[PDB]
């Protein structure tokens, strides 16, 4: 639990914006990049396991988890790559809504930034600082802090 | 304490791996761009402080410390802008021994990738895994979940 990550891909202005999530907290990491390609994402997995203890990541579509760039970064940083089918129905909701969520802060902040990497970075930061109370930073720290402990 | 970074650039290759340092623990994020700019700097701070509790900066220069973008998204972000005179001498010493030590690093993966932002990536994995028994990123998180309680 505390090592599972998934990741999911979402589109906005003709870019694409790759999200990491935390299943166990809901924190994330995101960037923009201007399409999906398995070097883009194991660039992106190989930044996120140098940050958080990354044990397991769900992929977000059979292109990455075939993709063998993938699969050489996941064998490079220690994590074990697995496909993303959603077996509790549950789960393709929770990431629909995020990136409903996600979207909704990206408009809020828009309008103060020139680019849309920034207004993305900006959404990640209201993402995580949320409190729900916890908000997922702090979740994400008292998962991991109980694991290492 | 749980909430201080510090600020620092280093040159290879003709680029610049601009590197903030979690002071308490030893963690690392970096990333490389062409040269620092305040808005490379902005950038990178309202990156980190949407994924770690940034309190304080240090800054590496007094340029980033005047630099109206840079205190702009200190602002955005909440996070108190300090500069970074070594007060304490011992200061300058760790970071100069950081920066070789993550030279060190970048030089033993450098064939693994053709791209030095790649290189930097592995070496920011290695430095935060290293344990010298717990490592950065163990620390890191146990300091920041003991500082939630
Ligand atoms: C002079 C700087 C260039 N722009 C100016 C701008 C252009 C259009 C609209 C608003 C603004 C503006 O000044 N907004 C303020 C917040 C106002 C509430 C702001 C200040 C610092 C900040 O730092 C992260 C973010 C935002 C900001 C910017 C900085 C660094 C970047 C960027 C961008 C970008 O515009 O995307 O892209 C990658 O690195
Ligand atoms: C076909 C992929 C392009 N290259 C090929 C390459 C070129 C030169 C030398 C070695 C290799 C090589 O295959 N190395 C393996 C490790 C071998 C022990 C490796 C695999 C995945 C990986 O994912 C992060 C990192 C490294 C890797 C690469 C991927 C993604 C990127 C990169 C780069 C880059 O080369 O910098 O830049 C930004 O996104």
């Amino acid at each position: 639990s505390p090592g599972i990550w998934q990741l999911d891909c979402t589109h906005l202005e003709g870019k694409v914006i790759l999200v990491a999530v935390h299943v166990a907290s809901g924190y994330i990491e995101a960037e923009v990049i201007p399409a999906e390609t398995g070097q883009e994402t194991a660039y992106f997995l190989l930044k996120l396991a140098g940050r958080w203890p990354v044990k397991t990541v769900h992929t977000d579509n059979g292109s990455n988890f075939t993709s063998t760039t993938v699969k050489a970064a996941c064998w490079w940083a220690g994590i074990k790559q697995e496909d993303g089918i959603p077996y509790n129905p549950q789960s393709q909701g929770v990431i629909e809504s995020m990136n409903k969520e996600l979207k909704k802060i990206i408009g809020q902040v828009r309008d103060q930034a020139e680019h849309l990497k920034t207004a993305v970075q900006m959404a990640v930061f209201i993402h995580n600082h949320k409190r729900k109370g916890y908000s997922a930073g702090e979740r994400i720290v008292d998962i991991i802090a109980t694991d290492i402990q």
